[PDB]
């Protein structure tokens, strides 16, 4: 098996660990688009010009989209960086955000060489 196919196994890994029960109390934010217009945030598509979310990350796996681990990566990361740009940083979603951008960061560094 290539070093690309091994790596992007370690990614789905990841992807299927952030969307487990084990992280659901701060995960479910994040596993579906921002329906802005159903939670009022009419200025969300104004802040945010690249929408991210799990369920697209798992499509784009599930797809053989992702190339490699760095654009798997690249996603993963669009979706806590639209969370940090929206949100003040004392919010409840940032809280959540952080936590599992953490389970994400410590797999993540564990990729195999
Ligand atoms: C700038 C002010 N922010 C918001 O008004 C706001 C509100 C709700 C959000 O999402 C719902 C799913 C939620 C609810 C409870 C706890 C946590 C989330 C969000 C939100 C969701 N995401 C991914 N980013 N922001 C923002």
């Amino acid at each position: 098996m290539g070093k690309l196919s091994e790596q992007l196994k370690h990614c789905n890994g990841i992807l299927k660990e952030l969307l487990s029960k084990k992280h659901a109390a701060y995960a479910w934010p994040f596993y579906k688009p921002v329906d802005a217009s159903a939670l009022g945030l009419h200025d969300y598509h104004d802040i945010i010009k690249h929408p991210m979310d799990l369920s697209t990350v798992k499509r784009k796996m599930e797809n053989r989209d992702y190339r490699d681990a760095q654009e798997f990566a690249a996603d993963v990361r669009l979706m806590f960086s639209n969370c940090y740009k929206y949100n003040p940083p004392d919010h409840d979603v940032v809280a959540m955000a952080r936590k599992l951008q953490d389970v994400f960061e410590f797999r993540y560094a564990k990729m195999p060489d």
